[PDB]
């Protein structure tokens, strides 16, 4: 528990929450298109063509990208939170395509469900 | 290692719990430069999603995650670290 | 020109751009629901009930609010850019309802059209 | 009056002009703490909208608006001041 959680049943509640959202994604109509996720990306701020490729990829997915918020971290690094909505397949496709771009140093998905 | 780092806290919360978002905001304002910004999607009548971008050493980031994630009405609060 | 624009035809280009987006909003099918706008709001960070009311108002408009990005300016002030998509009427209704909340100090609309 | 202020620069630009967004990003990174964050909506196949939140005195804010608004491929660039 000591990054230091506060008590006994505090690390476990946090686990049941992302267990329950993770069980949601597994057994829910593969083809349900309202699921939403956050893709967190850190990338080289001056990799030729990288930003344009990421834009192109997001625009070709269209309806599946709600917005992106970008932080200029420093001279070398940008962080983006890209908010996605679609089925599991469309969301994983997008994560993988952005993850496989030269200059992307980090591309991690957080799955979010409605309650 | 007491190094400043960026992190994203993803929260889903009940769009109707009174005082919840006022509490979330008080915490973030009282944290000053450790919150960079928040983005919010109104997912449906009962749920809001926020991505809250944070900046600090891992102990400061942790204290923030605890404080926001422990609020009544918060259904999900998961942290991603640089 | 001196906030200081650079030359002669530089202040005027900037005027033709928001003339042309402003002429767009005036004579385009009142009922076209794809128009998008940015509502910029500055508000009292600790006005009882203000944030909840703003959320309620945005959730009741639903599909018409794409996202909001919030900056905690200081102890007393928050800024938000609320991105809206709808017809002119839905967008103006929303601006007015947020503008008439106790604690909102500033609520200005920027209309954005596709080219 | 040489006071730091917040401002929002709303930009619409061509989602296909090569080098445009790399230029926009270079300017913002080279401006350091005068850019707080950007939010981007992919409006359609040919247009992106960004809200770029800035911080600085009115001369610094102006220099930024000029630099970003003058880029080829930028179709609209309008500033809102606190
Ligand atoms: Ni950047
Ligand atoms: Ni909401
Ligand atoms: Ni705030
Ligand atoms: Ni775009």
């Amino acid at each position: 528990i000591i990054n230091g959680y506060s008590s006994r049943s505090e690390l476990v509640r946090d686990m049941i929450r992302e267990k329950l959202v993770e069980d949601n994604w597994a057994e829910d109509n593969p083809n349900d298109e309202s699921k939403i996720a956050v893709l967190v990306v850190i990338y080289d701020a001056h990799q030729r063509e990288l930003n344009q490729r990421m834009i192109d990829i997001q625009h070709a997915s269209g309806t599946h990208v709600l917005c992106t918020t970008h932080i200029h971290m420093d001279e070398h690094n940008c962080l983006e939170t890209i908010i996605l909505q679609g089925n599991s397949f469309e969301i994983q496709r997008l994560q993988l395509e952005i993850g496989g771009l030269r200059g992307v140093k980090f591309a991690k998905l957080t799955k979010a469900s409605s309650f």
